[PDB]
C-alpha cells in the first residue's frame, strides 16, 4: 500500500568540525591559487608571454569555480567557509607569489609549484573527507584532476627534450 | 597481437539487490520531481518568485537524476519502474499536501522531502559502491546536487 | 485621467469550479502520459529502438510543458492544480502501462493508445472550456495539435501499406 | 491554369471602423501598462525588491511585444494605430500609477490592478473582434493568457495563506 | 486503476473527406505561393531590390513552414496531402506568376495579389474547418495572421501618401 | 591595515538640479521611443522596409537609453517619472503626427525628433559633467548612438 | 599606378546554352525538393522516423541547391524559371506517386529520383565546366551532397 | 610623405603616482570581490536567493573591473599587486564579519563596502583624469556599474 | 604564517605500472574509436540511419575518453602511445571484419567491442584506484558512458 | 611496410610566377575592401540603408577573400604584400571618387570595381589552375561570391 | 500643459572643418595600422609564431572596428571620411611596414612602434576633439585603451626579465 | 507536355576499383595523420608547448573530418573503405611518429613532414581521381588546401628570420 515516511522534520547530513576544517583548508588554498594566478597573468613577460597569459586565466577560472564548489559544499553540509583576504593570507599553505614582473620561465616554475601545493592540500585531506562523505571526495577528485591538468599545461613550457 | 577472440562478451549485470537499490532511488527521485512541480505551482506569499524559480531547478535536477538512474539500470540489465502507481505505492517521501501553501511552509516541506530523497541514496550507497563503484559516482552527483538544492531552499527560513 | 478607471482594486478573471475541474482532468492525463512516456523510453527494446527511444523523449518533453502550461493556467485563473503521484494514479483515464521490457511494436501501439486517451480527455472538456474562456481553449488546441502530431510520428512505425 | 484565378488585383481583408477602434483600445492599454511597468520597475523598493524589479521587466517585455503585435495586426488589416504619449494618456482605461518610490507590497497590488484592467479591456472587446476576425481573437487569447500569467506571478507575493 | 480506461485500442480523431479536401486546398496554395515567392526573389530588379529580395525569402520561409504544418496536420488526422508539382499547378487558385525579370513595383503588386489569394483560400475554408476541428482552425489563424503581415510588409512599398 | 571603520558609508547623491536634468533627458528618450514605434507602424511608400527596420533599432536604442538614465537616477537617489501624462506634458519633442506617413516625411520628422532629443542631452551635458563625470559618459553614449541613428535615417532623403 | 579606366566594366555573361543547362539542373532540384516533402509527409512503416527525418535533410539540401543555381544564373545574366507549371512540364524526374507509401518503397523511389537529379547535373557538367569552371564547382557540391543523400537513404534497403 | 621616420616610437608612460592610484582602486576591487563571495556563501534568511544571486553579479562586475584596472596598469607599464597579503594590508574596506549573516545585515554590509570601493575610485579620479582621460573613462564605468549594484542591493532594506 | 617555504614543491608522480595501466585503457579506447568509424561507414540494412548516427556518438565518446586518459597520463608524467602500430599490436579488442555489414551484425559486433573496452577498464580499476582515486573517477565516467552506449546499441537486436 | 623512409619530405612549392599571380588577386581584393568601406560610409540618397548594409557584406567577403589568398600564398611559401603603398601602386581597380555619392552612382561604381576584381581572378585563373588545381578552387569561390555581390548590388539600378 | 518645441526643422550638430580633419588623421592611421597588422599576421615567422599570428588578427579586428567607428562618427557630424588606399598611403603618420617575412621578435618591435604611433595621433588630436565634442573624445578613449592593451599584449613577448 | 523519365530503377555513379583504391590510399594517410597528430599533441614539451598542443588538435580535427569525408565519398560511390588499425599501420605511407616525449622543435619538423607526406598522397592520386570524377577531386582540393594551411601554421615556428 504505502512506504511513505511519517516525520514532519527530516534533517540533512551535518559535517563534523574536522570535516568542515578540512574543506576550509582546501578553500583558502584554492582562493590563494586564484589570486596568485591573476598576479602571474598580469605580470608575466618574455618569450611565449601570450600562451602563459591565456593559460593562467584558464587556471584562475578553474580555481574560482573550485573555491565556489568547496564553499557551497560546506554550506550544504552546515559548515561555514571563510574566504576573506586576511584569513586566506594568514592560513594558506602556498608559498607567496613574488612581487613585480616575472619572466615566462620563472612564472611557469612558480605557478607549477603553487598548483602542486594546492593539490597536495587536497590529497592530504582526501582520505579523511572520503571516510566521512564519499560525495565530497568526488568533488576533490575533480579538483585534483583539473588542477594537475593545469600543472601539465603550464609546466610543459619549461620541460626540455 | 593481444586481441581477444570472444564473439559474445557480455556486459556487467546487476544483481537483483543492486537493481532493487537503484529502483528505490528512482521512485524517490520521481516523487520528488512531482512534489517539486506541485510546490512550484501552488507556493504563495513572501518571496514567491524565488521559490517558484528554485523549485523548477530542483525539478530539472531530479528529472535528470531519475533518467540517469533508470538508464544506468538499463545499462546493467535491470528494469526500472517509474509508473505512477508504483511511485505512489513505494516512495519513502512524506506526502506533499494539496492546495496553496505559504513560501515558509513550502521551504520546510520541500527541504524535508529532499532530505528524505538524499537519505535513500545515502542508505543504498555502500551496497551500490561495493558492487559497482561507477554507479556510486552517479549517486555522489545526486547527493551533491540535491543537498545543494536543500541548502538553497532552506536558507530562506534560516533565522539570524 | 479622461478614460482612466478609478477603482482601487480590479480583480482578475476567476475560473468556475467546473472549469477548474476540467483543467484538472487534462492535467492528470498529461502527467500520467509523461510518466508512461518515460517508462516506455527506458524499457523499449527491439527493431528501431533508437528512433522510438528518441521520439518518446520528445513526447515526454511536450507532455511536461503541457502539464506545466495547464497547471499554471489554473493558477492564473485562481484554480488549484493537483499533480501528485497518488492523485494522478487514482484519477487518470489512461490505461495502465505494462511493466518490464516491451518490444518496439508493442510500445508503438501502447503509447499511441495512451496519447489518444489523453487527447480524448482534452477533446471531451474542450467545448465547456471554450464556453467559459476562449483563451484557455487555445492552449487546449496547442495540446491537441502537438499530441496528435506525436501520435502520428509514433504510430507510423507499425503502419503496413 | 485549371483552378487559377484571373483577377489582376486581389484585395486583402479590411478591418471595419468598429474593429479598428477595438484594437486601438487594446493598444493604448498595452502601451500604458508598459510605461507603468517601467515606472514600477525603476521605483519599487523594499522586501523582495530584486524579484519584483525582474518580474516587472518581463511584464514590460510582454506588453511591448503585445502592443507591437496589435498595432501591426491593425496595419495588416488596413487600420491605423495611435500609440503616441498624448493619445495613450488621454484614452487609457488604466488607473494612473502613483509617483515616487513605492514599497514592494504596494507595487504588487498596484500592478496587479493595472494588469487586470488591461486584460479586462481585451476581454471586453473579445467577442466583437472574434465575430469579425477569428485570427485576431487568437492574438487576443495570447495576450489574455500571458498577462494573466504575469498577474499571478506578481500578485502571489502578497498572498497570505 | 480507479478512473483508468480498459480499451486495448483507442483510436485517434479522423478527418472527414470534406476536412481533408479543405486542408488540401490550403496546402496547394501555400506551396504555389512558396514557388512564386522564390521566382520573385530571384527575378526582382530595380529600385529597392535588396529589401524586396530579402522580404520575399521571409515570405517563402513562412509559406514553407505553413505548408509543412498543414500537410502534417492532415497526416495527424489520417488525411493524405498531395504537394507534387503537377497537382499544385493543376489545382492552385493563385494567378500564374509571369516569367522573366520584373520590376520591384510590379513584384510588390503581383506578390500582394498572390498572398491575398492564398489568405482568401484559408478564409473560405475556415468556418468548415473550425466546425469540425477547432484545433486546426487555430493553425489557420496563424497562417492568416502571418501571411497578412507579409502582405502589409510587401505592399507598403507601393503605397503613395 | 588601511581599513576604514564606518558601518554606514552613504552613496553619492544627486542634487535636485542634477535629478531634474536627468529627468529632462528621460522624458525625451521615452517620447522618442513612442514616436519611433508610431513611425515604425505607420510609415508607407518607397523603401518602407528599410525605414520600418531602422526605426525599430532607434526604438531599441532609445528604450535602452531611458532605462540607463532612469536607473542612474535611482543609483544617485533621484526618482524618475516616465509615466504617460508626465511624458506628454513635459517632453520638448515636436509632436509626431497620427496616420500613415510617407517614408520621405517619416525620415524628415524622425530626424527632427532625434535631433531634439540629442539637443536636450547636449543642453544638460555640462551641468551633469560638472557634478558627476561618470553620468556624462552615459550621456556621451546616448549622443553618439542617437546622432548615428539620425545619420542612418536622414541619409535616405539626402540629394546628391 | 596600374589602375584601369573603364567606368563600365561588364560582368561575365552566360551563353543561352549555359543558361539552359543551369535551368535543367534547377527544375530537377525543385522537383526533387517537392517530391522529398511529399515522401517526408506520406512515408509509413518500419523505420518511419529515420526516413521522415532524412527526407527533410534531403529537401533542405535540394532547396539550398536550387537557390544557389538560380542565383548563379542571375549572377551570369540568365533568368531562372522555377514556377510550378514549368517544373512539372520540364523535369526529367520520374513522377513521385501520391498516397501513403511504405519506407521500403520510399527508399527505392527517392533513391531513383536523387540519381535522376544527379544524372542531370552530370549530363550538363562538362559543357558548364568548359564555359565557366566556377559554376562547375557549384555542380560538384550538388553532386557530392546528393550522392551522399542517395547513400544515406538507399542503405536502409541494402541486404547483407 | 607624412610617415614618421623613427624606427622605435615610444608609447605613453604612466607616472609611478598614476600607477599607485590605480593600485588603490585594484586592491579595493579585489577586496570587494572576496567579501562579495563571502556574503554570497554565508547569507541566510528572508529573500536568500535574490541576495545570493545579486552578490554573484556584484562579484562578476568587481572581478571584471579588477582585471580592467590591472591590465590598464600593464598597458601603461605600471605593475599591479593583487596578492592576498597586499590586498589585506592595504584595502580601505571595512572587514567583512565571519559566520552566517542575515539577508538584512548582508544588504547593509555589502552596500557600505560597495560605497567604500566607489569612494576610492572617486578619490583618485581627478589625479587619474588629469594625467590620462582614457583611464578616467574606465573609472567612470566602474563608478556607474558599482553604484548600480549598490542601488540594486540596498533597495531590499529601503522602507517607504 | 602557514605558508610552505620550499621554492619548488613536487607534484604527484604516477608509478610506471600506473602509467602502463592507463596505457591499456588508452589503446582499447582508440581501437574502439577506429572500429566505430569503420562500422559507421560500412553498416547497411534495416535501420541503417539510427546505427550510423549512434556509432558516431560512440566514437565521439571514445575519442573524448582517449584524450581524457592520455592527458591524465601526461598530468602524472606518464607518456601515452596512441600510434597505429602500438594500437594494432596491443589492443585486446577482437578485430572488426572488413566490407559492408548488416545492421544486426554491426549491433552484435560493436556491443562485444564496447564490452571488451569496458572489461579492460574494469580489470585495471582496482590497481588504478589504490594508487590514485581521482583517476578511478575518470574510469567510472568511461565505464558509465560506454555501458550506456552498449545498451543503446544492443537494444536494437533484443527480442522480447 | 608502405611507410616512406625520408626524415624530412618536402611540401609543394609555388613557383614565384604563381606567387605573383595570387599577389595580383590579393591587391585587388584589398583595394575592393577599402573602396567598399569608402562607399559604405559615403553613400547617400534613396535606399541608403540597403546599400550601406550590402556594401558591408561585400567588404566582409573581400576581406575574407584577401585573407584566404594571402594564407594560400604563405602555405605554398609565397610572400604576400598587402601594404597601402603596394595596393595603391599596383591595383587594377579604377580609383573610387571622394566625397558623398548618391546610391545610384555608388551602385554603378561598386559594380564596376567588383567586375574589375573578378576580371583579375579570371585573367590569372588558367595559369593558377595549371600549376595548382586546389588554388583554382579558391579562385572559383571568389568569382562565385563576388559575382553574386555584383548582381545583388547592380540589381538596384536595373530598369525593366 | 505642454513643453513641446514648435520647429519643423531641427538641425544636428555639425563638426568644424578642423574637427573633421582631426578625425580624418585618426582614420588614416587606424586603416594603415589594420593593413600593417594583416601584413605582419601573414608574414611573421619563428619562435612563438602562432601567438603573434593570432594576436595580430585581434589587433586588426579592433583597428577595423575603430576605423568604422571614426568614419561613421564623422558621417554623423556631417564630415566626410577618406579611407582610400592612395590617401592612406600619402597621409598616414605610421612608419612603413617592411616587405617580406619578418621574425617574431622584429614583428613584435615593429607592430608595437606602429600601435604607439597610432595612439600618439589620437592623443595629439584629443584635446581639440574634446573641446568641440566630448562624446567623440569618449570614442577616442576607447581606441586609446583598446590599442594600448594590444601594445602590451604584443610587446610583452620581447620584454626581458 | 512532359519531360519525365520512365525508368523505375535509375542507378547511381559507381567508382572503378582503381578509383576506390585511390581514395583508400588517401583515407589511411588521413587516419594515420590524425593518430600521429594526437600523439604529438599529448607528448610535445618545451618552448611554446601550448601553441603547438592547440594547433595539433586543430590539425587532428581537420584530418578526422577529412577521413570521414573520403570514407563517405567512397560509400556514396559504392566503394568500401578500410580504416581499421592493422590496415592503417600496414599500408600508410607516412613515416612513423617516434615514441615518447618530443621537443617543440622536433614535433614541428616531424608533423610538417607527415602533413607533407599526406598531401603528397592526395596530389599523387589527384589526376586519376579528377579524370573519373571531378566532384571527388574538389574534395581532394579542400584537403590539400586545409592541410597545407596546417603545415604553414605548424612549420612557421621553426622558420628562422
Ligand atoms: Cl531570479
Ligand atoms: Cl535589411
Ligand atoms: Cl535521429
Ligand atoms: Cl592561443
Ligand atoms: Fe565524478
Ligand atoms: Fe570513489
Ligand atoms: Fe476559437
Ligand atoms: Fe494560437
Ligand atoms: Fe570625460
Ligand atoms: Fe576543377
Ligand atoms: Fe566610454
Ligand atoms: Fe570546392
Ligand atoms: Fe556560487
Ligand atoms: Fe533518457
Ligand atoms: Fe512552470
Ligand atoms: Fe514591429
Ligand atoms: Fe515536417
Ligand atoms: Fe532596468
Ligand atoms: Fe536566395
Ligand atoms: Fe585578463
Ligand atoms: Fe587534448
Ligand atoms: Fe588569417
Ligand atoms: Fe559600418
Ligand atoms: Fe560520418
Ligand atoms: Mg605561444
Ligand atoms: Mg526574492
Ligand atoms: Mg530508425
Ligand atoms: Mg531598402
Amino acid at each position: 500500500m504505502s512506504a511513505r515516511r511519517t516525520e514532519s522534520d527530516i534533517q540533512g547530513f551535518h559535517a563534523t568540525p574536522e570535516f568542515g576544517g578540512n574543506l576550509q583548508k582546501v578553500l583558502v588554498d584554492l582562493i590563494e591559487l586564484s589570486l596568485q594566478g591573476k598576479q602571474a597573468h598580469w605580470n608575466v613577460v618574455g618569450s611565449n608571454f601570450r600562451d602563459l597569459h591565456l593559460q593562467l586565466d584558464e587556471l584562475v577560472d578553474f580555481a574560482r569555480e573550485g573555491s565556489d564548489t568547496i564553499a557551497e559544499r560546506m554550506r550544504a553540509l552546515d559548515a561555514v567557509p571563510d574566504g576573506r583576504s586576511d584569513t586566506v593570507a594568514a592560513t594558506t599553505t602556498l608559498p607567496e607569489f613574488p612581487a613585480f614582473e616575472r619572466s615566462t620561465a620563472d612564472v611557469v616554475d612558480l605557478i607549477t609549484t603553487r598548483i602542486n601545493a594546492t593539490v597536495d592540500t587536497i590529497r592530504r585531506v582526501h582520505d579523511a573527507v572520503d571516510a566521512e562523505d564519499p560525495s565530497t571526495a568526488d568533488l576533490l577528485h575533480g579538483l585534483i584532476d583539473g588542477l594537475e591538468k593545469q600543472a601539465w599545461l603550464i609546466r610543459s613550457e619549461n620541460r626540455k627534450v
